[PDB]
Formats: C-alpha cells, structure tokens, sequence
DNA sequence: GACCCTCCCCTTAGGGGAGGGTC
DNA sequence: GACCCTCCCCTTAGGGGAGGGTC
C-alpha cells in the first residue's frame, strides 16, 4: 500500500531520474501507475526488486536490451549467463595483460632511443635479440624504399600485436659503397612486439631475429647526407679496428613525431654485428 | 612523386573507407590532395606513417579527439602518454579481477540454492559463515519489512561490491511464537560478496557475519502459510532433540526470477545455530 | 518554492545504403 | 564495370536544459 514518486525512487535505489524515464521508454522498467492526468509516474514498494538485477548488469555493462531478454530467463539459464560472463572477463583480462606487456616493451624501446650517448658517433654494445619479421627487398634501395613497401609485413604483426609497429627496418650486405645509388636492400623488416600466434603466415615471410651479440652501432637523425656520411663512419669504425663482421648492416628507422602539421623528421640507427 | 586513392590507402592500411572519410573531416588524417572538380581524395606515401599512430592508439582505446593532441606531443610527453595509459589499464585489470571473482561467489551461492535437497523440511548442515552488514530493524516485522527499508544498507554494499545484493536478511530471537503478529525483527542484513574497503561506514550500521557452525536449516517458496508452517517445524525440530540454539534465527530471502511480467516468487531460508 | 513532465539537442565512431558522377 | 563522393538515417545510454504544470 506504500507508493513512491520518481524521485523518491531515484534517491533509493540510487538511479538516476533520467534513467528511470529511460527504462520506462524502453520498457525495461516501467512504473506501476501513471496519472491520467498528470503522467507523473508512481512506483511500489515490491516493484524495486527489479532494479537489482537491471544495477548489477549496468555494473558489468551487460547492454539495455539484452537486459529484457536476462529478466526472462529461469535461476538455472541466469547461472549460465554468468558462466558466459566470466569467460568474456577472462577474455578482457588477458587483452588487457598482453596490452599491458606490449606497452611496457614499446616504452623501453622508446626510452632507450631518449637515452642514447650522442648521435653521429659509432659505438659498440652489446645488444640483446630483437625478434623480427622479414621479407625480401625486392631490389629495393635506401632511395625507392616507401612505407607502402611495409603493408603485407604491418598486417600480420598488426594481426598479433595489435599495437602497429612504429619501426621500420632494413638490411644489407656490409661492403666498402661509394655511393648510395651502389645499394640494394636484402630485406625490409619489422619488429615483433608480442609472441602472440601469428594467423597462418605465408611462406614468402620469415620469423626471425636480430640475433644477440657485440654491435658496432650508430644514429642519427635522417637526411640524405647524414645517411652517407654516418654509413663511411661505420665502415671506417669497423676497418681501423679490423673488426669482424658477422652479419649484414641493419637498419632501423622511426619517427621522432606523428604531427600532421610539422616538418617530418626520423631517428635512423644502424648496427652491425662483430665477432 | 607515388600518390593513393582512398581505397588503395584502405587497402594499404587496413583502415575502412569510411574510416578515413571521417578522420578526415575530424581532422585527424586529412589527405595531401583534394580534387577540387571531383572531390576525390588522394594521399602521398610519407604520409601513411601517421596512420600508425592512430591505429595503435585505437587498438588502445583512445578517444579520436584525444588523438589530435596525442600527435601534437614530444616523444619525451609520448613516453609519459604510455605510463598513464599502463596505470588506467592497471586500474581495468584489478577491476575486471574483483569482478571476475564476484560473479563466481554469486554463482557459488545461487547454485546452493539449486542443489538444495528439499524444501519444507528441517536439515541440519555445518555451515561456512557468511559476511555481512546489518542495522537494526527498528521495530520492522515479517508483515510490514519493505525492499526500500534496505536502502542505506544496499547503497554501502553497492559502492563497494558493485554487485547489488540480490539476498534480504533479517534477524530475531529464537521463540516459540504461536503467532506471526508476535514477531518482530531485530535487525535487517545484506551479506557483502567483496572484501573491498567500505567508503567511510556510518556508526548505525555494523559489520559483522553469519558464523560458521552447525546450522538447523530450512528453506522453501514464500507464502504467508508457508513461512508460518515452516517456522513451527523448526521449533519443532530443535525442541524433538532438545537442541541448544546459541543465535538468533536467520532469515534470507531471494527473488526466484526478475521479470516484471510474472508473478512475482521469493525463495525464503531460515537458519539457526546449534551447539 | 521543490518536484515532475515533455520535448529538443548533443555525444562517439563510424556502417549501411541511395542517387549520381568518375576511373 | 569498379571506384569514389555526398548526403541521410541509425546505433547506446542517458545528461543538460527550456518551457510549463504540479506537489
Ligand atoms: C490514497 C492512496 C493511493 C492513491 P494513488 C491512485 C489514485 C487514483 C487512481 C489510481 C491510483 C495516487 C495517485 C496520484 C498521486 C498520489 C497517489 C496510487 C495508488 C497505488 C500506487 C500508486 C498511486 C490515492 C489515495
Ligand atoms: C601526374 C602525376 C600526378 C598528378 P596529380 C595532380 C594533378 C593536378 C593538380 C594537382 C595534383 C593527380 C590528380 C588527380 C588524379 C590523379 C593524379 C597528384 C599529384 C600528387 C599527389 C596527388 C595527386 C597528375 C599527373
């Protein structure tokens, strides 16, 4: 025999009025009278039992509608639903995780580019595996190279990673060039920031790495004559020292900003490993 | 001197057409040239690069406007970009767990009440206890108890477990009553389903819970009759074996289904300690 | 004076067409 | 024949008012 206002209800099971007007509409939770006269709405005492379900769903962001379709379902359907949220939640958790991982490994690559000794100068360091995806250049040079050569590598690292690589790199055969125009990339490459399953990757693709090791390293901020002038240092850096090589230059480069609207400038860095 | 259709960028990037129309217009990702006859829009090659930030931060959730001042950002402000965005997906892990381990105390409960071995008749069963946040009843009985009487108990237990309680307890002395009319209870209780700290506890309520011990139980569908017969079979039951009580009596009550359409149905459990 | 009601506008990120030009 | 463009409608869950009755 006890009847409250919407606002009564409101301040009770703490929903706002809005919301209350909304579930009427969509009738999902409608008031037990409605004045003739007035259209204000009135709800009873036993009717608030309902909110309790409509609250938790909210709570777990079960949408509106299926909601109707939840407050029809028998005690033992309703242990089920739950059952079907809990693996959704476990689904979201390891998103979330790998999320979490991925961020903190995008991070320490991004740090260790802030924190790099001086740029134009060859250093060695011993550099830990960087795991890679690679595909032949196909006769591609440091001058044709475009980001559009990067599309079939970027979908399947995007389709396991999720977070699109923001480096982009190449490979080639350490030889004394004289010029530029003298070379050919072997690969392109990207690199891999998760160990996620890769979706049935196509032969002309290859899983590897940039193997661990002693590298004679070096970066810079990109030019044309940069690009030249830091590669002689390189290949001087290696033959003053007699040094060995044992695997082919590789090359990576990243943006230093994303903005539309400034000029663009890149980071390069090349490494070289020796015995 | 390469430039793109919409749809070869669609296709390089895998990004939707409509994707980029509209990133356009919002003045995300707007492209190098427009076709002033036939509007049709055409990118260049460098520009594909900040596609990548987009998508990246996409994939993590953040807000298209947001994006704009993401791009704006120096890599040293984009490191810290990161952090906030490890410390929100954090904060979504713990959430998602506190949720995932709700929902399976809820589940643990609701499939008691599924697998009970008989309704209407006394069992006496070694209970686990049960926590929970109570009031005093004010004088409230078995006849004129509301839902809205547990409104200051559900908004605590809500703005800590999230998951309203679905359960309504209440509380009274052990007597042989002969009479509905003679009882009164003592206190109302919700039982709390998270360990979470409560926001500030005003001193009128107390936390406090359901022992674990020996527990002289029955339960069955609601029904004045029915809770009138089934008290006196309790009383019975400890008299017959000369029981000792060592608590008061405890009442929870759950709905059996939420549908407004329905007649509306609860599922009643009393429960006492034995020595 | 508080409370309640009914429109009306607005948010976010595009998807699904319809009608008509354009590679 | 494919591709592209410009509207137009629509989704989800209400919040923030404006104008005017109603406790
Ligand atoms: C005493 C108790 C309840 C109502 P009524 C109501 C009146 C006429 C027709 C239907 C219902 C009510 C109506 C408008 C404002 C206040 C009270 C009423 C009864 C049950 C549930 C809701 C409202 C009136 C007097
Ligand atoms: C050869 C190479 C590029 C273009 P255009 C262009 C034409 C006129 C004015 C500005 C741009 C172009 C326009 C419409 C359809 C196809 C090609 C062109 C150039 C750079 C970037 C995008 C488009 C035309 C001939």
């Amino acid at each position: 025999e006890s009847y409250y206002s919407i606002g009564e209800v409101s301040k009770l099971a703490n929903v706002s009025i809005k919301a209350l007007r909304y579930y009427d509409k969509i009738d999902l939770f409608k008031p037990a009278y409605v004045d003739p006269d007035t259209s204000y709405r009135y709800y009873t005492d036993s009717q608030l039992i309902h909110l309790d379900l409509i609250k938790s769903l909210k709570y777990i962001g079960t949408p509106l509608e299926e909601m109707k379709k939840a407050q029809d379902l028998e005690m033992e359907e309703l242990f089920a639903f739950y059952t079907e949220q809990e693996r959704q939640i476990r689904e979201k958790l390891d998103f979330l995780s790998a999320l979490e991982q991925t961020i903190s490994l995008v991070k320490k690559r991004m740090k260790r580019q802030m924190e790099y000794p001086a740029l134009g100068e060859v250093f060695v360091l011993d550099e830990e595996e960087i795991r890679i995806i690679q595909t032949e250049a196909e006769g591609i040079g440091p001058e044709n190279v475009l980001n559009a050569s990067y599309s079939k590598l970027k979908k399947f690292i995007e389709s396991a990673d999720g977070f699109t690589n923001n480096s982009y790199g190449a490979t080639f055969s350490f030889q004394p060039y004289t010029s530029i125009d003298e070379m050919t990339y072997r690969h392109i490459f990207t690199p891999v920031l998760t160990n996620k399953q890769i979706s049935s990757i196509t032969p002309d693709m290859e899983i590897t790495t940039i193997p661990k090791g002693r590298y004679a390293c070096i970066a810079y901020n990109f030019s044309p004559e940069h690009y030249f002038l830091n590669l002689q240092k390189l290949i001087k850096y290696i033959a003053d020292r007699q040094l060995t090589v044992v695997s082919d230059v590789y090359e990576l480069i990243i943006p230093i900003h994303y903005s539309p609207k400034k000029q663009e400038e890149y980071r390069v860095e090349m490494k070289i490993r020796i015995a």
